[PDB]
């Protein structure tokens, strides 16, 4: 209903989406350098200090391990009881979330330019070098291919053995993670302003121009609609054929991916400070003001709660 359930205070801005564990624990990184585990009632379960700001979402493995990248250059593996299992050092800051393959391999991009494949025991499996920093999380297709965007402007498709399958060049840095449609189409936003729809063979299916850079991953509705936020301040609803369905204006850049609720509501944070709830027909359902710009994608709990991190330093739990 767009009202606050609770707020959890951290020491600095929250730029990264939380993630929810099997037992309902909420995990979130803060620019204050800590990974927090929060109970569903909003009280802190534990924290773990990394060396620098955490600006990427954690991801959870099958056994419960929580993996989180830090600006300190490491990917940490944290046990559910909040003690560290291991860390893996890259050459520079990690600003992108890791992703986990079906065999347990953890893939993470680093500002040192590479995509790393990490075994669950913390040892390197392989690394794939791109031309500039990777600030975007990878995504994995049903056949095991790993897709990742680079500040060198390309979307790379990497085979599970670390060899390149193809690369797709856009006009500027790709800071958005791609998302894969039911037919294997890969959608990815570029700083050149376009949402690109890419066929599994690396050829372009179509492109959609927005007014400014796209820094936010698209998300796909159950009807096939692709939703993506733009720095031009709009949330765009895009048909599978590349034509616009509707657009929704917020007051400032949208740097955060949207998320889709059980009833089909689309939620998205704006740099104007609000969380918006949008109906599938593009009309506003409600908005909620946090203290400062929202750069973090919201995440939905099983009871419908919407969790959103804000530059005002809090994680908000919002009723639906």
């Amino acid at each position: 209903d767009g009202t606050e359930k609770w707020r959890f205070k951290t020491g600095k801005a929250i730029e990264a989406s939380p993630v929810i564990g099997e037992d309902g624990t909420i995990y979130v990184g803060s620019n204050d350098g800590h990974l927090y585990a929060i109970n569903p009632d909003g009280t802190e379960k534990w924290r773990f200090k990394t060396g620098k700001a955490i600006e990427a979402s954690p991801v959870i493995g099958e056994d419960g391990t929580i993996y989180v990248g830090s600006n300190d250059g490491h990917l940490y593996a944290i046990n559910p009881d909040g003690t560290e299992k291991w860390r893996f050092k890259t050459g520079k800051a990690i600003e992108a979330s890791p992703v986990i393959g079906e065999d347990g391999t953890i893939y993470v991009g680093s500002n040192d330019g590479h995509l790393y494949a990490i075994n669950p025991d913390g040892t390197e499996k392989w690394r794939f070098k791109t031309g500039k920093a990777i600030e975007a999380s990878p995504v994995i297709g049903e056949d095991g291919t790993i897709y990742v965007g680079s500040n060198d402007g390309h979307l790379y498709a990497i085979n599970p053995d670390g060899t390149e399958k193809w690369r797709f060049k856009t006009g500027k840095a790709i800071e958005a993670s791609p998302v894969i449609g039911e037919d294997g189409t890969i959608y990815v936003g570029s700083n050149d302003g376009h949402l690109y729809a890419i066929n599994p063979d690396g050829t372009e299916k179509w492109r959609f121009k927005t007014g400014k850079a796209i820094e936010a991953s698209p998300v796909i509705g159950e009807d096939g609609t692709i939703y993506v936020g733009s720095n031009d301040g709009h949330l765009y609803a895009i048909n599978p054929d590349g034509t616009e369905k509707w657009r929704f204006k917020t007051g400032k850049a949208i740097e955060a991916s949207p998320v889709i609720g059980e009833d089909g509501t689309i939620y998205v944070g704006s740099n104007d400070g609000h969380l918006y709830a949008i109906n599938p027909d593009g009309t506003e359902k409600w908005r909620f003001k946090t203290g400062k710009a929202i750069e973090a994608s919201p995440v939905i709990g099983e009871d419908g709660t919407i969790y959103v991190g804000s530059n005002d330093g809090h994680l908000y739990a919002i009723n639906p």
